[PDB]
């Protein structure tokens, strides 16, 4: 494991240029995203909540393929706020239900400190 908790406070400095690899060891779910959408990153933890193959997803949009049921103001719209303002950090629970039996989460989004770059972290509730 690596030793990183959810909703840490500088997250996003201890994230900073991870490698594939060591994203794997986090025990959350942690996908990376551009100012669109696009998938950059995604880890085993994620992939294990969800079923996606973390390998496969990655250049998809979340927003427009992977992830219809965050299509909408309470997700994909506080997404898309929080790049405009550039210090998106926010976290709510959601429920993930598109082709898999639904499952509850707590959703943490976070500006990254790479360009263009936006983390969403996910856990069980
Ligand atoms: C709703 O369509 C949610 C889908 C989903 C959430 C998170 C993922 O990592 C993959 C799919």
């Amino acid at each position: 494991m690596e030793h990183v908790a959810f909703g840490s406070e500088d997250i996003e400095n201890t994230l900073a240029k991870m490698d594939d690899g060591q994203l794997d060891g986090l025990a959350f779910g942690a996908i990376q995203l551009d100012g669109d959408g696009n998938i950059l990153q995604y880890n085993a933890a994620e992939g294990d909540i969800t079923g996606r193959d973390p390998k496969q997803v990655i250049g998809k949009n979340f927003f427009k393929d992977v992830a219809p049921c965050t299509d909408s103001p309470e997700f994909y719209g506080k997404f898309k706020e929080g790049v405009a303002s550039g210090n998106l950090n926010t976290m709510f629970e959601y429920t993930f239900d598109y082709q898999m039996t639904p499952v509850k989460v707590k959703v943490h989004m976070k500006k990254a400190l790479s360009g263009d770059s936006y983390w969403v972290f996910v856990k069980r509730v």
